[PDB]
Parts: structure tokens; sequence; C-alpha cells
């Protein structure tokens, strides 16, 4: 496959519906060697089993709210992969009260702080902690959404955190390019995942998107996985600092409705 | 003038070089009644005297890091202006260590937190506190920079913070529009101010911009003031959620240096 | 008013609903001296009567499909205005067969040629013909639509031509800036005009926009007129090469229909 | 390879430096069956040789200035490929006088007409003539440049033609999606080709981009070829109507090395 010879670290696998699970299956199909992280001890056994099905035994705990957890994880990874070729950042969060109802009434100083810290700062916190372990030709990838570029009802402060994340992709690509590292994002269309159930009226989003999207269907974790595999491979060597829309054309149309 | 009958609150005046100083003078010239805030006691003297030159005696303390400070300021303002027509948010900050050299090496979890809290959350924190005091026809305005959109050397985490602020403008305009309030920003070109001196090699950015901007000069606080007066008047009733470039055309050209 | 001392030429007045009529009214209210053009003799009478109400007796025929007609019109304008301060370009056309049904089936080579010649090339053709009659501080303005940025049903080849016009605004601002000229556009929301009746199902666009636009109403020729007067005045001296959205925020939101 | 089982038509091979040459070599490596077009009889011999080296003997004349030439080509293709899976459009032209010096002085009505007809209309002319020959899952691709988005010295009216082409990509994707066809573009960074050598001072554009691009090199036809192969394969099933930047990050940075 087109990822033979690469070693990639994958975050955010919580279940078989996760975008990260889809990305991991596609990368394994194309020949990558993989390593996995897990947020807390309730996820340990599920992730160890997923990793074994994909030929890996490298499974390490990591909570991105804590600098010490990130550092400890990369020091343990270093025992088996002293050098490696990049990582997939598939992590997002905001307190549940932030994501329902009018935006100005729901947002709070603490909710804004947590959303930006876990969904945007954590991407660069990981790069800082593994910078000297990355080979030339490495690639980093994160996942964003259209709520960074447009106001969407109920998405609320997560749209501000994703806008900071997309800027993070550009500043990171500009800083690390000279040493041979690329950094990009995929802006995915709506997909039913565990976290998806926390967005007020996510079921109407899905139905609507299917009706007015140019390809006339919502995208899958297999479509997102194949694009993620391409963006972390040497086939995408000419692409850096980019946000790639993997939403079936939804954002480039208007008023398809009638 | 075109602001006759309007009452507008202006934050951020720190010297006569300040962008907020040029916005206040243009708003006074067009007939508005004004009110001013000051960050701390070191700036109190100067702001009281500037307010007086523009015929105002409403000058109140406000540090937007604190929810209590914002609430107290608006309760005092409510004694003389029970209802009013909007405000100008001209406030930004990040720790000095964040703005020099490689972005991945300089950024820290706490530097990111402060930059986003003061430069982006504070705009929506003021709106929450005064929402029921705004008349039909009101307008809110904030100030952004091209670093939100492109990676610029040394601007570093302030670029991410400005990206979060421009998304804030979109989400606020969508939430407040139905009750009759508009929300926009000006993306200003580089101007020599007190805060500008904190950006490593600011003087070089300024020199480069003068030579390649289409109008062949950098913009002034008078240019920004006149556009701010327009965006807070009824003349701009058809504009909301927009980021307007007031940089002489710098962002729309490439390779004029050749 | 803020246009006192300026001489501006206005094209495109067809009737009292025209966007150009709202622009002329707003500039007359702000003190400008005006001059007008008319496409054919069937409009001659009306335009002479519209000009007379606004204090003008400068009414000249001009068909922008022909280089000779533009040159003759500016040579006649030169007898009373050898020097002037800019013009408003409010002209668009595509053959009727282009604007109904599937885009790929409807577009033709000649259909495409005419739409781009009249809606985009004519703006720069008028600039070439009066470049040495413009005073320092002059401003040019044109009108665009969201169809340049997004695929909209039935707008079809006009969307490609507006995309070409918006690039034209950037290339003209970059070339003419150094001698003292600014060039910009307004991207207006849908408004009921004579030309508007040529778009298949225009009445549905109108009602849809009214319900999901942040300000909850469609924009008027007075809203567009006031923004146009600002953009051709010295108040907007810091703005060039820009496309300003005057659509009540419609373009920055998504999925507002609940 | 990932294009096994697909049949793709390739336009635009002029020499071994051509972007379409790199695209052909990469699609052949990934298992596609190919067919080629040549503009006129001065190119026939060399394109026949290049095709033979990639195992193809399907080589047909096509000048996209003429509807009859495009129709005859698709009728001849139909004798060996009744159905096929998409095409690559790598074609552009404007008269040489258009690309030298100040844009407003150089552009003419005829120059503008030819630029838009050959660089933008031709993409949709080809789609109209082969629409009933495309299998479900087909993909169409064109090549654009940052001149569409920003004003660049000397590129002049080509920048307006590329803005029209990018809008053409959106309108094509929206019309053809429901029947199973995707349409995208690659916005490539500068590459030394025969056509590139017609732009005044191309040597300087190339050197400047090399120094300030985040990856600190200019892109190759192999980089572009690999991204083109992915975009015409089922690996990119979730992407349509998109303009993918393959310029090493050049467009997302500003003021590097200053
Ligand atoms: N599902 C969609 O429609 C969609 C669309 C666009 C983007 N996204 C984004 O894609 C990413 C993946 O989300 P998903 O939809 O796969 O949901 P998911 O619930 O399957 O995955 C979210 C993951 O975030 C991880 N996470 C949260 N906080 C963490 C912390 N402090 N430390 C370490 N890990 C933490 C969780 O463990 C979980 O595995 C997110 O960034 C999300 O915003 C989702
Ligand atoms: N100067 C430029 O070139 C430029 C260009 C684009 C945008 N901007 C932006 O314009 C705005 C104004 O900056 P300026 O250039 O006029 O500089 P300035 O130093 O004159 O003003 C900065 C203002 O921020 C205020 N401030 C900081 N922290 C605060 C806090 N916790 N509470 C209350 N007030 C606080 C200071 O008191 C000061 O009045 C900022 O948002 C800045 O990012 C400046
Ligand atoms: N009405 C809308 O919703 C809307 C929204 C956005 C942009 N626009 C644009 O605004 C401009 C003004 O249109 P309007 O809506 O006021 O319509 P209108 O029908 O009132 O005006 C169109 C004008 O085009 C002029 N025109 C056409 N061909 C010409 C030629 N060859 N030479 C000289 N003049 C010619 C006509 O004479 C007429 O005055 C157009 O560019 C249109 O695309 C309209
Ligand atoms: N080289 C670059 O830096 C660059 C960067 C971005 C985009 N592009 C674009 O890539 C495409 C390919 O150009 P290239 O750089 O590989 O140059 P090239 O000179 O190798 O190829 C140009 C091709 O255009 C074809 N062509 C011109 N007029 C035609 C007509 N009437 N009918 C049929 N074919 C015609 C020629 O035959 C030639 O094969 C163009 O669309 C160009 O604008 C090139
Ligand atoms: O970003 C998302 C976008 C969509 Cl459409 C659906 C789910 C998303 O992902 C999240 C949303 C909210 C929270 Cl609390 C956590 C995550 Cl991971
Ligand atoms: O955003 C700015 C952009 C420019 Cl070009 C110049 C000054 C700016 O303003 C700031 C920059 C840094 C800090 Cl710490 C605080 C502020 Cl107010
Ligand atoms: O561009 C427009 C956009 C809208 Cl929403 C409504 C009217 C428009 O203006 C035109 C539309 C079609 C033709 Cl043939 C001529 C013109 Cl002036
Ligand atoms: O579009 C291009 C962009 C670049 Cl940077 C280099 C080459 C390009 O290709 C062309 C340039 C001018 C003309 Cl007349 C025709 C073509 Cl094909
Ligand atoms: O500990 C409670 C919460 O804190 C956050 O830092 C984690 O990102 C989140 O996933 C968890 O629900
Ligand atoms: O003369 C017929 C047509 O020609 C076009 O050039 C004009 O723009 C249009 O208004 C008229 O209908
Ligand atoms: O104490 C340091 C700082 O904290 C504040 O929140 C900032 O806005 C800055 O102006 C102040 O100096
Ligand atoms: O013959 C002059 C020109 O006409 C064509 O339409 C072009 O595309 C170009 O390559 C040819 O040189």
């Amino acid at each position: 496959g087109f990822l033979s010879g690469k070693r990639i670290l994958v975050t955010g696998v919580a279940s078989k519906l996760s975008i990260a699970y889809g990305i991991a299956q596609a990368m394994h199909r194309e020949g990558a060697e993989l390593a996995f992280t897990y947020q807390n001890d309730k996820l340990k056994g599920r992730v160890e089993e997923f990793a074994a099905q994909l030929g890996s035994d490298i499974v390490l705990q990591c909570d991105v709210a804590e600098d010490a957890s990130i550092d400890t994880m990369f020091a343990e990874l270093g025992k088996v992969w002293p050098k490696f070729d990049g990582f997939v950042h598939s992590i997002g969060f905001a307190p549940g009260d932030q994501l329902d109802g009018d935006y100005v009434n729901a947002v709070t100083r603490e909710g804004f702080k947590i959303a930006h810290d876990i969904s945007s700062y954590s991407f660069v916190a990981m790069a800082k902690a593994c910078r000297s372990m990355l080979n030339p030709g490495s690639a980093l990838l994160t996942l964003s959404y259209l709520g960074a570029e447009r106001a969407i009802p109920n998405y609320n402060v997560m749209g501000l955190a994703k806008a900071s994340l997309e800027a993070n992709v550009r500043y990171m690509a500009n800083a690390m390019g000279p040493e041979g590292v690329r950094v990009n994002a995929i802006s995915a269309g709506p997909i039913r995942t565990l976290a998806a159930s926390g967005i007020k009226d996510f079921r109407k989003m899905l139905a609507h998107c299917e009706a007015v999207t140019p390809i006339r269907r919502t995208v899958t974790i297999e479509d997102v996985g194949n694009s993620a595999a391409f963006l972390c491979s040497d086939l995408s060597a000419g692409i850096s600092g980019e946000v790639v829309h993997v939403d079936g054309g939804f954002s480039i149309a208007a008023m398809n409705e009638l």
C-alpha cells in the first residue's frame, strides 16, 4: 500500500463508530504500522482489542488536558518508536450546557476556556512534546467542521474553538515546514458518532444535509478514512496548511432547497 | 452628522495613537454621544481628560478579565444610559513571551488561554451583560487582523485568538439579529500603537506593507475611525456578521515586490 | 454631506426599483453632483426625468457592448467634466435561455461569451476610457451576488461571470491604486427589480432569504444605496479591492431553518 | 493500484515538463487505462510516442475552440470506449500581449474573450459533449492558479479566467452530482512549463515562491500527478466542488522571511 514504511500514532478511538476507527482501518489497509492512545481507564480494554485486530500492541494512556500525561506518553512511545512519521488528532470537547439554545445566553467564560483548550490547544501541545521524534516527510492531521466558517444553530462555542484549530493548522504548517513536516485538516460532513449525540437536533442536520448535498448522500468514516490516509502519505507531499472539505460538496452550494 | 441621536460606549483608549482614539473622534464629529471605559488606575487620568475634550463625562473602570468588573460597569452606566445603541471593543492581549520566534516553541497552555480569554471571549462577555439595555437598531464592533486568516511570523498565538474572534462575530450576529442588533469587525492594516511594539519586528511588517499595498501607504486611525463610524450607524443597516478589510488592499494582492 | 465636492457618474438606472436609483438618491442626499447614462432610447425619457429631480442635466447614451459608444460618451462628458471623481457600474446581462434549468444543459459558448462580456469586461472597459480624467482620491464601484461564491440553482452562467467581475475588482485596484484610485464591489442580497424577474423562481429566493437572514428582512435599495455612497466617499479611503456583503448576513450562516 | 478498472481521458500533454505528463505517469502507475488528445498536427507525433510508452494507442485530435472538434473527438472515442470514467482538463491560453505590464493597459475586449473561452468555457463544453458516456462514480478535474484569488503582476486577464473556471467547478459539481459524477480542481503552485515561460518574469515568481513556501521548495509534476490521481479515484468519493491547493502552503502564509 501507499503507507508502507510509515509509523503513525492514532488518538480518539472510542468505539467502532469513531472517525478515528475509520481512519485506522484505512491506514492499516494501506500498510502503515500503527500505535494508539486512550483517554481514561474505562477505554483501555476496548482499544487494546481494536489495536490487536490491526496488528499492533502499542496502546498508551493519554489525557490531553495535562502536560505531564502527554510527556509521559511520548517517553513510553520512544522505547519502541524512537522516531516515527506523524499522528492523527481526533479529539474534541465542550461542556454539554454550551451546546443547546441561543449562543449568547449559553456561552460562559469557563465553557469557552475548556472548549478551546481540549479542541484546539491540545493539537499543538502534542506537536511540542514529540517535535524531535518526527522524521522528515512526517505529516500531522486534525478534524474540523463547517461551524468554524459559518454560524450554525446549537454548535455555539465549538464553532469558535474549531476556527482557532484551523488557524492552528496554518501556524503549525508555517513553523514546521522547514524541517520537513506537513500539517493539514479534514472538514468532515456530519456523521453519527458517540459525540454526535451531544449536538442538539443532530438528526435533522443529517437528514437536511443528505437532501441538498451535491452527491446526495452524507459521507462515511470510510470516505473520511481514505482522505486521511492520503493526507498522511507521501502522495500528498505538495499539500500543507490546508483544510480539505470532505462533506460531499455541501459547503459550496446555496438554496438547493427549491 | 450620521450618528446624531446615537449613544455609543468606547473601550480601549490608552493614548492618542490608539485605534479607539481615532474611532471616538470620528464618532464625535458625526454627532454621537459617547461613554468611555479604562482598564486600570494608571490610565484613568488620561481617559477622563480625552473624554472631556469630546464633551463626555461618562468614564468608568472595566477590566474584561473579570465577570464582576463587567457587570458593575454596566450597572453604573445604566444610571445615566438606561438604554443605549451599542459599543466598540478595541482590546487585545497575550503575554510578551508568546510573540517572539518560532510559534510551536513559544506557545504555552497558559499563554493560549490568556490570549483567547482577553482577545476573543471578552467581546461576547460584554454583549451578555448589556443585552437587555440595547435599543432596536443597535450595532457592536470589534477589531481584528490578517493574522486570523494567514500564518504571520511572530504574531503566533494572537493569530489563533483573532480567528476565534471573527467566528465570535458570526455567531453573535446570528443570535442577536432577530432582536434588532448587528455585529461586525474591521480587519485593520498595521498601525504604530503602544501594543504594536510588543510584536517582534513590527517595524519590518510596517515597512513592507507601505511598499506593496495597492494604495501605497499604510492606513491611519482616521481611516479606521471613519469606517468604524459607518459600521455603527444606520447607514450600514444591511451589513451584519461581516469582517471588513481596512488595510488599503494589502490582503488581496500577491508578489507586488517583484 | 460626506460627498460634497465630488462628481460621480451613475450607470444602470432603468426604473424606480433599480439598485442604481437607490444609489443615486443616497449620493444626492450626501451632496454629490451627479451625471447619468442610459442604454437605449426606450429609457431616455425616464432617465432624463429621474436626473432632473436630483438636480442634473448630464444624461448621455451608452451601450457597453461597444468600445466606440464608451469612448464617445466620455468625450461628451469631458465638455462639462474634464476631470471627475469616479463612477458606479450597475450593469448585468445574459441571454434568457441561460437562466433556467440544469446549468450544464443550458450553457452555450455564445451564451457564456455575452454574459462575461457585458457583466465583467465592461467594468474595466469603462476604466480604460476615463483613466486620465480621474482625480486623485477617485473611487470605482460595481455590484455582485453570492452566486459568484456558491452554486445557486438557475443563476447558472451569471455566477461564473460575477466570479470574473470580483477578480476584475482585485486586478483593477492593484493596477490603479498607485495613481490614487480605489476599486470595490457590493455583493447585494436579493431585491425585486426589472432584471430580477428574469431569474427562474426569483420569488422563492426572496422569501427564503427573508426567513433565514440574521436581520430577518431582505435588504432594500436604500440599504445598498447608503453603503455605495460610503464606498465612493473619502470616508472609505482605507478600503480597496474589497467585496462587501450587503445581504443582512445571509452568507455567513448555515442551517438556520430549524 | 487505486485506479485499477478506471478509464480516464487526458488532455494537455505538450512536452515532458507538462502538468498533464506528470498526471498521466501517476495514473498509469496506479493502474488506469488511458486515452489522450492533441491540440493540432504539430503535436501529433510526440503525443503518439508518449501514449505508446504508457501502453495506450487511443490518441485523438481536439481543439477546444471549436464545438465540432469536441463532438468529433467524443464520437471517435466512443468506438473504443462507449462508457468511461472521467477526464483531466489541463488547458489554458490568452494572447501573449495580455500578460505584460499594467493590467488595465494590456487587457482588451478580444483578449478577455479568448482567455475565458479557452481557459474556462472549454471545461463545461467537454462535459456537455460526453455527459451520457460517463459511468456512475466518474470524476472530472481541471487545473487552476492563485491568480484567481489574488491580484498578481503580469498574470493579468488569466486571473479573471481562472476565477470563472473555479466557479465553473462549483456549478458543474452541483448539476452533475445527483447522477453520480464528481467535479474538482487543483490550484497548483508555480512550475516551469512551456506556457509558464510566456509570463513576463516567471523566473522571479518561481524563485520567490521557493524561498517563502512553508515546505521550502516549489512543487513538482509528480506532486501534482499524485494529488490528481487521488481526486479521480474512488478514494476521494467524499470530495466534490473543491479547489485543492497543491502549492506547498504558499497561499496560507504572509510576510515570511521579512
Ligand atoms: N461526527 C461528526 O459529524 C464530526 C464532523 C466533523 C468533525 N468532527 C470531529 O472529529 C473528531 C472526532 O470526533 P467523533 O465524531 O469521532 O466522536 P467520538 O466520540 O467517537 O470521538 C471523540 C474522541 O475525543 C476524545 N477525547 C475527548 N477529550 C479528550 C481528552 N481530554 N484527552 C484525550 N482524548 C479526549 C474521546 O476519548 C473520544 O475518543 C472531533 O474532533 C470532532 O469534533 C466530527
Ligand atoms: N495596531 C495595529 O496595527 C492593529 C491592527 C489590527 C488590529 N489591531 C487590534 O486593535 C485593538 C486595539 O489595539 P491598538 O493597536 O489600538 O493598541 P493600544 O495599545 O492603543 O490598545 C490596546 C487596548 O487594550 C486594552 N486592554 C488590554 N487588556 C485589557 C483588559 N484585561 N481589560 C480592558 N482593556 C484591556 C488596553 O488598556 C488598551 O487600551 C486590539 O484588539 C488589537 O489587536 C491593531
Ligand atoms: N436585483 C438583485 O437582487 C441583485 C442582487 C445582486 C446584484 N445585482 C446586480 O445589480 C446590478 C443592477 O441590477 P438591478 O437589479 O438593479 O436591475 P435593473 O434591471 O434595474 O438594471 C439592470 C441594468 O443593466 C443595464 N444594462 C444591460 N445591458 C446593458 C448594456 N449592454 N449597456 C448598458 N447598460 C446595460 C440596463 O439598461 C439596466 O439599467 C446588476 O449588475 C445585477 O447583476 C442585482
Ligand atoms: N505551470 C504552472 O505553474 C501552472 C500553475 C497553475 C496552473 N497551471 C495550469 O495548468 C494547465 C496546464 O498548463 P502547463 O503549465 O502544464 O503548460 P503546457 O504548456 O505544458 O500545457 C498547456 C496545454 O494547453 C493546451 N491548449 C492550449 N490551447 C488549446 C486549445 N485551443 N485546444 C486544446 N488544447 C489547448 C496546449 O496544447 C498545451 O498542451 C493550464 O490550465 C495552466 O493554466 C499551470
Ligand atoms: O465537532 C462535531 C461536529 C458534528 Cl456535526 C458532530 C460531532 C462533533 O464532534 C463533537 C461535538 C461535540 C462534542 Cl462535546 C464533542 C465532539 Cl468530538
Ligand atoms: O493585533 C495587533 C496587530 C498588529 Cl499588526 C499590531 C498590534 C496589534 O495589537 C496587539 C498586539 C499584541 C498585543 Cl500583546 C496586544 C495587542 Cl492590542
Ligand atoms: O445579478 C442578479 C442577482 C439577483 Cl438575485 C437578481 C437579479 C440580478 O441581476 C440580473 C440578473 C439576470 C440578468 Cl439577465 C440581468 C441582471 Cl442585471
Ligand atoms: O496558469 C498558469 C499559472 C502559472 Cl503560475 C504558470 C503557468 C500557467 O499556465 C498558463 C499561463 C498563461 C497562459 Cl497564456 C496559458 C497557460 Cl496554460
Ligand atoms: O473530566 C470530565 C471531562 O473533562 C475534560 O477535560 C475531558 O476532555 C472530557 O472528555 C471529560 O468529560
Ligand atoms: O441587443 C440585444 C441585447 O444585447 C445585449 O448586449 C444587451 O446587454 C441587452 O440588454 C440586449 O437585450
Ligand atoms: O497582569 C497582566 C495582564 O493580565 C491582563 O488580563 C491583560 O489584559 C494585561 O493587560 C495585564 O497586564
Ligand atoms: O492560433 C492561435 C491560438 O488559437 C487557439 O484557440 C489557442 O488556444 C492557441 O493555442 C492558438 O495559438
